């Protein structure tokens, strides 16, 4: 697939607002993911013992993971589809070391959309949500193709 320049502008306009508070958005996204799909917490050996949302909000390690994820995804989105070099190392660690199935990438995509809709309603109307969903679908299609080349395709 291919996004138009106008679709990319809608994605990067709301992403510029996310970048005013990377750690806060990272925390909100991972807490939404763990509350909605609790099985995903099991992939994190450092904080898989957390039992409540209060514990998750106080976790320094969870906050650091949110910042690493959003910094990497922000770099991929700022390439506007020319992200082959960025995806290679991410695909290799997620297929071979962490073993993250494509369905968990779909789950965190839903969590990003929910958080952006809650925090940025004025910059995340229907057209902007549609563009963000297309950008995340492109990212998941390209990572799934790299998973297959690497021997995982999960
Ligand atoms: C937007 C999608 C995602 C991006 C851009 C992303 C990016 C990253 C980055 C940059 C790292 C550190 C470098 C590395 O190990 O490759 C990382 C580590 C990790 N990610 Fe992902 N990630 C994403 C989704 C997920 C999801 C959905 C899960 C699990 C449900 C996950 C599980 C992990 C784990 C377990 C680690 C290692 C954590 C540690 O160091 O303790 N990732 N991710």
């Amino acid at each position: 697939m291919v996004l138009s320049e106008g679709e990319w502008q809608l994605v990067l306009h709301v992403w510029a607002k996310v970048e005013a508070d990377v750690a806060g958005h990272g925390q909100d996204i991972y807490i939404r993911l763990f509350k909605s799909h609790p099985e995903t917490l099991e992939k994190f050996d450092r904080f898989k013992h957390l039992k409540t949302e209060a514990e998750m909000k106080a976790s320094e390690d969870l906050k650091k993971q949110g910042v690493r994820v959003l910094t990497a995804l922000g770099a991929i989105l700022k390439k506007k589809g020319h992200h082959e070099a960025e995806l290679k190392p991410l695909a290799q660690s997620h297929a071979t070391k962490h073993k993250i199935p494509i369905k968990y990438l779909e789950f965190i995509s839903e969590a990003i959309i929910h958080v952006l809709h809650s925090r940025h309603p004025g910059n995340f109307g229907a057209d902007a949500q549609g563009a963000m969903n297309k950008a995340l679908e492109l990212f998941r299609k390209d990572i799934a193709a790299k998973y297959k080349e690497l021997g995982y395709q999960g």
